[PDB]
C-alpha cells in the first residue's frame, strides 16, 4: 500500500482508483524529483491524454523538483506550448534549475507558488572528454544552449536579456515574494 | 501479507480494502520514517483528496518520524495551512527535527501526543563544496532558512523569538509533559 | 505462494482470504522480526481497526521476536494501553529485549507463553559521535530512557524497582517456568 | 502507481487501461531511452498490431532518444518501410545518432520536430579484441555498415552522398530550423 | 506498462490481452536475445501449444538474436522438426551464431529475411579446466559437436560439407542478398 | 632523493647526513601532520636526546599541523615541561586544535609565529557505542578531559578560565596578530 | 637507479651523491607536484639549510606544479620572505594556483619563466558540512583568506587590488609573454 | 638486482656504480614510459648536471615512450633548447605522441631512429566538467595549445604549417624510413 | 636475501657482488617475465654496457619468457643487430611469441635450446575501440606489423615467406628437436 | 632482520654475510614455495655460479615445495642435467607435484629425504578457453607433456612406463619409506 486506493460514487459507484489516478481524472499532474527521460516521457503522455479528453479545460501541474537533464526537460517545455489548453503551474517545495525553468513556462497569469517555497536559477552545466577538435564542437553546442535558454527566460519573465544574463552567472536564490517581484510567478496562494 | 486486507459491509458491500486505505476513508493519514520528496508528494495528494471529499471535517495526522529534508517538509506544511479543514496532529513514537516542526503546525488546541513519546528539536544542517564565491552564496541561504524556521516556531508555540533561538542551538529533548509545558502540544492522550 | 489462500463460508461467501487476513478477522495479530518503524506502524493500524469493530472483545497478540528499536516499540505499547479492549499477549519462540517488554504489557491475568519458549531482558543500548558538549546531551537522554523502562517493568511485573535494576545490568535469560515465577507471565499453555 | 490508470466509456464503460495502452489505442507509439533489442521488439509488435487494426491510417511515433544499437534500430527501420500505413515521426527532446536515423526515415512530408529540439548525427562506433586476422574481419564489417548508413541518409534527405560523407565525420549538431533546411525533417510543429 | 494491453471484440466483446499473447493467438512467436534454457523452454511450450490448436497451419517465428547456448538452442531445433505444421522463420535485425542456425532450420521455401539484416556464422566456442585426462574428454566432446553442427548446416543449405567447414573457421558475415545466394534463406521480403 | 643529503666539515670532514639529521644537530625539531602515537613517540625521543647532549641550550620546535588524538599530544606536552632546557615553539603554516595547544606550551617569552599563519582552537571530540551503563562511563571521562584542557589553556595564555570556556565552544580562528593579542604567542617574526 | 648517482671531484674525490643532493649543493631547489604538508616541510628545511651555509648567495627555486593546499604553501611563502638571501624563482612546465602564487613571491628582478610555460591563477576553493552555525564560521574564514590572497597578489605584481579581484573570479591562463606583461614575472629566459 | 652494478677503473679502481649511473657518466639519458611530472623533473636534472660537467659535449637521449602529459613534456623541451651543448635524440621501440614531439626537437643533423621503430603523431587530448562559462575558458585554452604545438612541429620538421595541421587530425603512424622522408628524423642507424 | 651475494678475488679481494652482477661481469644477460618497456629498457642498457667493455666478445642471452608487447621487444631486437659482438641466445623453459622471435634473432650458428624446452609461435594480437574511421587506421597498422614480423621470421629461419605465413595462423608449438629442424635454432645443448 | 647476518673469519676476517649467502658459499641452495619463473631463474643462476667455482664438487639442493608451473620447473631440471658436478637433492617438509619431479632428478645414489617428509605425485593440470579449433591445439599440447613427464619419471625411478602411467591418474601420496621402495629416493637420512 505504498499508494492507497480511493472509491468514488458515479452511476454504478463501484470503481476504485489509485489515488494518483484519481487526481489525473481531475486534471492534476505532479512533477517531482529529478527531471530525466523516463519521467518526462510519462508526463508528456499524461498531457497528450488530457488534451484529447477535453481541449477546453486547464491542466494543473504541481512542481516540486531539484532540477535535472535539460534535454529531457525541454520535451515538457515544448509539449506545454504545443497542446491547446492552458497549463497552470504551481510551485510547492522547490523549483530549482530546470524546475524553475518549467515553472515560469506556465500560462501567463496562472503561475503560482506557495509562500514558503524556494526558486533557484543558474546557467546550464555540462562537460566532455576527447580530442581538442571534439572539445571545440561540444563547447560550441553548450554555449548555444545557454544562449537559447537565456532568451526564453527573458521572454517569459519580462526581464531584459542582459539582466537575465547577469542573474544566472551564479546560483541565485529567490524567496516566494521575490519570485513574484522578479517575474517568475504571478502570485502567492495563501489560504483557500 | 505485508499489508492485510479487511472486509466491511455497506449497501451491497462486500468490498475489501488494504488496511491503510480502510483508514484513509476515516480521514486518517500516517506520516512515518524519513521525510523526503516522494513520500511528501504522496501525503500532499492525500490531504487534497480528503479536503475535496468533505471540506468541513477534520483530518487526523499520525506522526512518527526521525526527521528529514526541509524542502519536502515545507511542502507538507504549506498544504496544511492552505486547505480548509483542520488538521489535528498526534505524535506517537517520536517527532524529531522536521518531524517536530510539522507536529506543532497542526490546528491549535488539537495538537496531542501519547505519554511515552519523545520530541526533539534543533537548528538545520547543510553543507557545500566549491569556490569561495559559491560558498558565500550557499552559506547565506542556509542562514536565511534557519531564521525562517525560528520565526515559525515562535509563531506556533508562543515562545519569544530569542527563546526559540537559544533552545535550538543544540539538540534539545523533551518528554511528553515537557512538550505540553513548552508549547509544542496542547495535551496528552491517556486512555479512552 | 509465499502466503497461501484459504476459503471460508458465510451467507453467499465463499470469500478467499490470504491466510494472515483470515486470522486478523479472528482478532489475532502477529508480531515477528525486528521491531522497527514500518512494521510497528502496521501493528498499530491493526489494533485500532479491531478496537473499532468490536470494543468489547479481546485482541490476541502473538509474539516471537529478537528485539528492536525502542521508539518503535513504544508506539505499540502506548496503543495497547490506550485502547479499550484487553490485549492478551502470547509468547512463542522468543521474546527478547523489546519483545520481552511488550510481552509483559498485556492485560493482567492474560499473559501466557508456550513451554519451550525463552525470554531475555537487558538494559538499552545506544551510542554517539561528536563534540564533548553533544556527547553529554545524548548521554543524558539514554539514561533517562533506561530509567523509564525500569519503572514500567516494575509496574507490570510486581518486582520492586531496585530488583529490576539489579536484574537488567547484564543479559538475563528466563525459561518459561522462570518467567512465570518472576512475574513476566501468568501461565504456561500446554495441551488443548 | 508509476503508471496511472485512465477510464473510458464505451457501452458498458468497463475500461481501465494504463495510460500507455490508452494512447496505443489512438495510434501513438513512443520511443525513448537507448535503442536496444528488447525495447525495439516491442515497437515492432505495436506497429504490426496497428497495421492490422486499420491499414489505411497514420501511426504516430514520438522519438526522444540518445542513440543505441544499430541492429536493434534496423529492425524498426525495416518494419516502418514494409508496413502499409504511413508512419509519421515526431522529434521531441533529442534525436541523436541512431535516433536521428530513425527520425528521418518516417513518411515523406510527415517528418516533424518541436522547435526547441536537437538532432545530432555521426559515423558509427564499434571495436574489437583478437588476432590480427580477426581484427581485419571485424574492421571490414564495420566499414560496410558505415557505407550503408550513408547511402540511406542520402536517400532520405536528398543530400548527395559526398555531402553526407563529409558531415558525419564528427558529431554534427543541428537545431530544429537547421534540421528542416538540411532535410532531416520536413517541418516544425508549433501549436496544435 | 512495460507491455501494453490490447482489446479485441468477438461476440460478447470482453477480451483484454497482453500484446504478446495477442500475437501468439495469430500463430506468431518471437525469439529474441540470448538463447538459453529458460527462454528456450518457453518457445518449445508455445510451439507445442500451437501444433495442437491447429495441426494444419503454419507457425511464424521471428528471429532477432546474437547467439546463445547450443544445448538450449537444439531443443528448439528438434521441436521444429518433430511437429507437423511448417515453421516459417523470418530474420530481422540479426541472426548470429546459434540464431543463424535456427534460422535456416525453418521449412524450405519459407526462410525469409528483411533487406537490412545481418547473418553471421562461426564454429562453436567452449573451454575447460582440469587434469590432462579430463581435458581430453572435454576436448573430444566439443569437436564432435562441431562436426554435427556442420552436417546440419550442409543438409539445410545445400552447400557441400567441405565448403561449410571452410567457411566457419572464422566469423563470417553475410548481408541479406548474400544469405540468399549462399542458401541460408530463400528470399528477401520488401514491401507489403 | 625523497630526502637529500648534505655535507658539512668538522675535523676530517667526512660528514654526509640526511637533511633532517643535519637539522636535528642544530637542535631543531619539526612537528607536522596529524599527531598520533607513533609519530609523537619520535618527537619525544628526539627531545630526550637533545636534553642529554646539552641541558643548557634551547630546542626549537617547528609546528605545522591540523590536529591529533590528544593522548599522543599529551605525552609531547609533558615531556616539554619535564626536560630542563627551554623549548621555543614556532608556528608556520597552521596550528590547529592539538597543534595549537602544544604551540602555547612553549617557554614563556619564546612562543612565536610567522605572519601569514593561522591558529585555531576548539573543545575535544569523541564518541562511543555500548550499553547505557558504559555510555555513562565514557561520557564522564570525556568531560573530565575537556575540563582539564581548559585549565591548561587558561594557565598558559593568561585568559580567565571562564573566557577560555566560552571561546572553545565553536571553532575559533585567529590570525597571527590575534594570536598575539589573545595570548597564544608572544610575537610575530618578520624578517631575519 | 630510480635516481642516478653522480661523481664529483673535490680533494680526495671520493664523493658520490644522489643527483638531487648534487644540485642542492648548487643552491638549487625543485618544487614539483602537488603542494601538501610533508613536501612543503621538506622545502622549508632545504631553504633553512642553505641560508645557514652562505647568507649572501641566491637560492634558485624551480617550479613545476598544478597547485595544492594553501596552508602548506604559505609556510613556504613565509620562509622565503624571512630568510636573508634572495630567492629567485624560475617557472618551467606549469605554475598553477598556489604554484603561481609562490612563483611571484621571488625577489623582485629575479622572477623568470621559460617560453613555453603556462601560469594560471584563481580564487581559492574549500567546503564544509555541519550545523548552520558552523557553516557560518567556516564560510567566514575562507572569505578572509581570499581577501588576504588578493592583497598579496597586488603587492607583488603591482596591479591594483580591484584589478586582481576581477582577474581571479574564474581561472585565468597566461602564456609566458603575458606573465611578463601582467607583472607576474620579470623576464623570459631563452638560451644560455 | 633490479638494476645490476658495474665496475670501471680510473685511479684507485674502486668504482662500482648502478648501470644507469654508469651510463649517465657517458652522457646518455634514457626516457621511457609515460611522460609525467616526476619523471620529467628527473630528466631535467640530469641534463642540467651534464651541461655543467662539460658545456662542449653532446648529450644523447634515448626515447622509447607511448606518450604522456604535455606540460611535463614541455619542461623537457625547454631545457633542451636552453642548455648549451647539443642534444641528440635517438628513437627505439616507439615514439608516440608527446614522445614524437620530443624526438624531433633534437639538434639538427643529429635526430636518428632505429629501423624497426615506429613514430606516431596526433593532436592533443583533454576534457572538462563545470558551468558553461567554465567550459568556455578551458576549451579555449586547449585550442591555444594545439596551435602552439603545430607551430613547433612545422618549425622543426620543415613542413608547412597547413601540412602539419592536416596530418595530425587523426593518429598517423610512420615507419622509420617514413619519418626520414617526412622530416621527423635525419637518418636511420644501421650497424655499428 | 632475495638475491644472494657472491665473493670473488682479483687484486685485494674486496669484491662482493649481487649474483646477477656477478654474471653480468661474465657477459651473461637473463630475459624472463613478459617483455615490456621497463624491463626491455634494462636489457638494452646492459648490452650497450658490454659492447663498450669488449667489442670483440660474445654476449650470452638466456631466454625464458611467455610473451610480450612487441614494441619493447623490437628495441631489444634492434640493439642486438646494431652492436658489434655476436649475441648468442639460449632458450630454456619456454620461448613463446615474442620470446621465440628474439630467440631466432641471435647470431647465426649460435642459437641453442635445451632438450626439454618449448617454443611457440603465432600472429600478433591487438585491439581497438572508437569511431569507424579510427578503427580503420588502427586495423591497418596491426597488419603492417604482422607483415613485417613474418618477413623477419623468414629471413632468420630460412623458411619461405609463404610457409611462415601459413604456420602462424594459429598457435604452433614446437619441441626442442622440431625447432632445430624448422630452423629456429641451430642445435640442442646436451651436457657440458 | 628478516634475514640475519653472520660473521666468519678468513684471512683478515672482515666478512659479514646474509645467512643465505653464507650458505651459498658452502654450496647449499634452497628451493621453497611455489615453482614459478622468477624464482626458478634465481636457482639456475646460483647453479651456474657454483659450477664455475669448482666443477668437481657436489651441489646440495634442499627441497620443500608444494608444486608449481612445469615450464618453469623444467629449466631447473635441464640445468641440473647439463652442469658438470653432481646435484644432490634432499627432501624435507614436502615434495609435491613438480617438487617431486625435481627431487628424483638428482644424481643417482644421492637422492635423500628426511623420515617425516612426504612426497606426492600426479598427472599435469591445465586448461583453455577459445574456439573449438584452438581447444584441440591446446589439448594436444598438454597431452604431449603428460607423455614426456611420464617417460622421465620412468627413466629416473626404474619403474616401467606402464606402471608410472597407472600410478599418476589420481593423486598418489607416499611416506618417506615408500618413496624409498618405489624408487623416488635412494635413502632416508637419520642422524648426523
Amino acid at each position: 500500500a505504498l499508494v492507497p486506493m480511493v472509491i468514488e460514487q458515479t452511476s454504478r459507484g463501484e470503481r476504485s482508483f489509485d489515488i494518483y489516478s484519481r487526481l489525473l481524472k481531475e486534471r492534476v499532474i505532479f512533477l517531482t524529483g529529478q527531471v530525466e527521460d523516463h519521467m518526462a516521457n510519462l508526463i508528456v503522455a499524461q498531457m497528450l491524454f488530457l488534451e484529447a479528453e477535453n481541449p477546453e479545460k486547464d491542466i494543473y501541474l504541481y512542481i516540486n523538483s531539484p532540477g535535472g537533464v535539460i534535454t529531457a526537460g525541454m520535451s515538457i517545455y515544448d509539449t506545454m506550448q504545443f497542446i491547446k489548453p492552458d497549463v497552470s503551474t504551481i510551485c510547492m517545495g522547490q523549483a530549482a534549475s530546470m524546475g524553475a525553468f518549467l515553472l515560469t513556462a506556465g500560462a501567463k497569469g496562472k503561475r503560482f507558488c506557495l509562500p514558503n517555497s524556494r526558486v533557484m536559477i543558474h546557467q546550464p552545466l555540462g562537460g566532455y572528454q576527447g580530442q581538442a577538435t571534439d572539445i571545440e564542437i561540444h563547447a560550441r553546442e553548450i554555449l548555444k544552449v545557454k544562449g537559447r535558454m537565456n532568451e526564453l527566460m527573458a521572454l517569459h519573465t519580462g526581464q531584459s536579456l542582459e539582466q537575465i544574463e547577469r542573474d544566472t552567472e551564479r546560483d541565485r536564490f529567490l524567496s516566494a515574494p521575490e519570485a513574484v517581484e522578479y517575474g517568475l510567478v504571478d502570485s502567492i496562494l495563501t489560504h483557500r
